[PDB]
Order: structure tokens, then C-alpha cells, then sequence
């Protein structure tokens, strides 16, 4: 049976995906397709390009997050540079099905609200577009479309993975926790909260489509902030432990 | 004769078109038995429910001083509060909104939970103010321990609320919520607002798809009308009036 891996969108919490990967390889579970949004697209796409979970863990641990003309523009440039540098070996690739593992990334066309699925082109640019959280990174233009992260239209792209032809999906949902009324002090917070609501709705809808055979992994991440990169060890381990406890069920694949 | 609910969709400047609708509705002798509204729909609808005539609403709108990738309003909230409080001095606080001249409901979003919050009692100016709390324009307001923004993102076209007021038929005014073009998205604020516009359109269409035969959708022709373009109040009001005049035959079938 063909196994697809769906990595949900997010920021810091998405580092938990590394853990999941580390556990999957440890259990000898072969992935035939990967679909991701934002940090799910980053981790999943780097993995799909040929990186090992150990390498991704190392990269995450040695990364200077705090460090990485409008601020969103600058940070967008930095994002692009880091991704391009990490994915230099895919320079001559154009077909995402021809990566080490077939890959899809998800963005939102900010002009129309349409879901945009990347299956071809330049992998670092697709990942960057999918990672382009509003108010953190400036929108990216690809093929005449202005694109932001896919979170607001398809944060958990189960059906994208299924469209890649797999029979079963392993779905990792890192969650998108709402803020308390004490953490909604500024306009930015209100806007971001609205986006969070949107994201949660489409995420719930996609999760409702899971069927017998599919495996849902929800790493224990209560208390972890969206921009909390000071706890990378715990983030990775949370994803790892949540997948390890399911080894009995995963083994049936 | 059936009980008629009026549903006034949310927005800002475009919401003034509601006045036109009202002007036509009264002119055709259509009795409204209940009103449910969001943001400007709640402002126009709420003022109307408190006894203001469409002519008076038009006069108010016409004489109002509305003037009060790049990176990105408590005072605005205070002034909105002031104008609403002034217009509604004939109603007290601690009042049942079903006891207004026309039963009224206003819709807001609990920004902490994302839950819909429907006002059916209390201080009318405060409820309308909450419903009008558009993020990035008006600071959120606190009511009964809840932090509230406008209801657009959860229930921009509150049809089921109107039905919950026990009406048989609804007249539903969708003044629309247009997306900005790619070329018009310049600030981060623009992007955020665009996303809000998207979720607003989603819930709006979900509610609109529930309209039954007998109900009547009125969709005013507001194609090129900016969401905060208060420089064309006459045109705005006329659009609502024209739209309701065109559907006169469908609406006549209500009474």
C-alpha cells in the first residue's frame, strides 16, 4: 500500500515534524509521497529533497532563528537565501515527482483566495511561498500569482497527498492554538487570531475526511508558542515520542 | 400575512446602501417584523429599529463627517461610541432588544474564542458599537467579560439569527465584500484584511445558500465601490434603492 505523509502548517511547532520523520525512518516506514504547508512544507520538502531526519535535526539545532526596506521584505529575502542554500542540489530539478520522494507544497493566492499547489518549478521558491506567513514574510510572486502561506486555505493537505495517488495517509497535526484575550492586545494579534480561526476551520474539515487505515499523529505541544525557537530539542522530541507510541499501529503498514 | 425578517449584511461604506433598501421597503409598504445585522448592517438596522425613518438615516449619512510590501484605533472607537450614544439617547441601557420599535439583533465575534456573539439585550449603542468593531479601524470592545470585534468573519449575513427571531420569510441584503486586486495589495494590513475578506465571503455564501423559496435576496449594484469610500453617499444609497425597486414584484409577493 502506498503511504503518503501530510505535514500540517505552522511555524516553530512544525519542528516537531522532524521528530516524526526521525521516528518513521527508525520504524522502517517508507513514505511514497509528501504534502506540506509552511513549516510542514519546509521540513517535508527538505526531507523529500534527500535530507535525513538526523541532518534536519542538526540544521534545526544550529540555526540562528533570532537573526533570520521593509522588515517582511528583508526576512523574506533571508528565508529565500537559506532555502536556496539548503536546496542547491535540486538546482536542475523542475518536476517535484522526480525528487527523492514526490512532494507537493501548498500556498494561498492572496488576490483570489485560491489554493495553489506546487508540483513543479523551483523547489526553494515553492517552499518559500508556502512558508510566507503574512506579517512575518512578504508575499512571493510565482508565475504571475502573489502568494502567501497555504495555512488559510489548506493547512492539513490530506486531499493533496491523496491526489498524489497514495492509499493511506499518515497525518501530522501540530495544531494552531488560539490566543487568550490577554494575548490579543494589538491589531496584529487580532488579525493573526482571525487567520488562526480560518486555518483551524479548514484543518478540521480536512481531518474529518480521514478514513480507516489513515493514522493521525498529534504531538503534545500545549504551551509551545508559535515563534518559540528556544525549545528546539523539546519540539523535535514531542513529534518523536508521539510517533514512537504509535509504533504498534504503524508497523501494520 | 407572514412575519418578515430583514437581514443586513456587514461592511463599512457599502453598508449605507442599506438605507436605500429601507427607503424602498417603506415605500412599497413592506412591514419588517425583525432585523438582524452585522457592522454597518447593524448600525443602519439598529438605528432603524430604534425608530429612525429612512429619510432621517439618509440625512444623517449625507451630513456625517466620516473622516473620524509596506508595513503597518482606540480614538476611533471612542468617537464611534460618541456618535452612536448621541443618536440613541432615547433608549436606556438594560433594555430588551425585542422591545424596540422593531425587534433587533446585532452580531459580533468573540476574538478570543472565535464564537459568534449575538446581542439581544443591554445597551443598544454598545452592542452596535461591538458589531461595528472592524479590526484595524476600531479597537475591540469589552462586553460581559468578552473581547469583541465585528461579526463579519463568523456571520456576515446573519440569516439564521433572523429566523431565530421567529420570522417566516427573510429579505436578505448582501452589499458584498470585494477582494482587492493583486496590484492593490501594498501593505501587510492589506494582506490581513484580504484574508478576513475571504473568511467573511465563505461564511456569507454558506448562509446565502440556505435561502428558501419565499425568501428574497437583494444584491445592490456596488461593483466599483471602495469599502471605505464615503465620498459617494448619494450613489451608495441609490444603489440600495434601485436594487429593491427592481425586485419590487418578488417582494410584493411577501405581503
Amino acid at each position: 500500500p502506498k503511504i503518503g505523509l501530510v505535514l500540517s502548517g505552522g511555524a516553530a511547532r512544525g519542528l516537531a515534524h522532524i521528530g516524526v520523520l526521525k521516528a518513521l525512518d527508525e520504524q522502517g516506514i517508507q513514505i511514497d509521497a509528501i504534502a506540506g504547508t509552511s513549516m510542514g512544507a519546509v521540513v517535508g520538502g527538505l526531507y523529500a529533497s534527500g535530507y535525513t531526519p538526523a541532518e534536519l535535526e542538526r540544521i534545526a539545532l544550529e540555526m540562528d532563528w533570532q537573526q533570520a526596506l521593509p522588515l517582511g521584505v528583508i526576512q523574506g529575502q533571508n528565508l529565500a537565501m537559506v532555502l536556496e542554500s539548503l536546496l542547491v542540489h535540486t538546482s536542475d530539478n523542475r518536476d517535484f515527482d522526480k525528487l527523492a520522494i514526490p512532494f507537493r507544497a501548498v500556498s494561498t493566492d492572496i488576490a483570489t483566495g485560491e489554493k495553489v499547489v506546487f508540483r513543479k518549478g523551483h523547489l526553494p521558491q515553492a517552499i518559500r511561498a508556502s512558508m510566507s506567513i503574512p506579517a512575518v514574510f512578504a508575499p512571493v510572486e510565482i508565475d504571475g500569482r502573489l502568494l502567501v502561506d497555504g495555512g488559510m486555505v489548506d493547512n492539513i493537505p490530506v486531499d493533496v497527498a491523496r491526489d498524489m495517488g497514495v492509499d493511506v495517509v499518515i497525518v501530522v497535526d501540530i495544531g494552531n492554538p488560539l490566543r487568550d484575550r490577554k494575548d490579543l492586545s494589538t491589531v496584529l494579534d487580532v488579525m493573526n487570531q482571525s487567520i488562526t480561526l480560518m486555518t483551524r476551520k479548514n484543518s478540521e474539515a480536512q481531518l474529518a475526511t480521514l478514513k480507516p487505515g489513515d493514522v493521525l499523529i498529534q504531538p503534545p505541544l500545549s504551551g509551545y508558542g508559535t515563534t518559540d525557537f528556544g525549545r528546539v530539542p523539546q519540539l523535535i522530541d514531542a513529534g518523536y515520542r508521539a510517533t514512537t507510541v504509535l509504533a504498534a499501529r504503524l508497523a501494520e503498514l
